[PDB]
């Protein structure tokens, strides 16, 4: 249940496929809490490629669904990412997650 809402400037037109290594500013928030991660701080935007199931599911088809310029804003579902266990210390089970997503990439 990946659901988007884009901030709407870009090109709408250069969308991720398969083999395609992307930059993302992603910006990690909990739902109703606090934040708990963010690329923009760090200043090392997060090179990754596209297939390989190294983000979550709820991150990875929000990513596909987007092209270059935009920003959109995520909202994870507990079953796509960690509610069944969630992430130690970090993640409580049964978490719905936020993410502010701008895609600046390459490929």
């Amino acid at each position: 249940g990946v659901e988007i809402e884009t901030i709407s400037p870009g090109d709408g037109r250069t969308f991720p496929k398969k083999g395609q290594t992307c930059v993302v500013h992603y910006t990690g928030m909990l739902q109703n809490g606090k934040k708990f991660d963010s690329s923009r701080d760090r200043n090392k935007p997060f090179k990754f490629r596209i297939g390989k199931q190294e983000v979550i599911k709820g991150f990875e088809e929000g990513a596909a669904q987007m092209s270059l310029g935009q920003r959109a804003k995520l909202t994870c579902t507990p079953d796509v990412a960690y509610g069944a266990t969630g992430h130690p210390g970090v993640i409580p089970p049964n978490a719905t997650l936020i993410f502010d997503v701008e895609l600046l990439n390459l490929e």
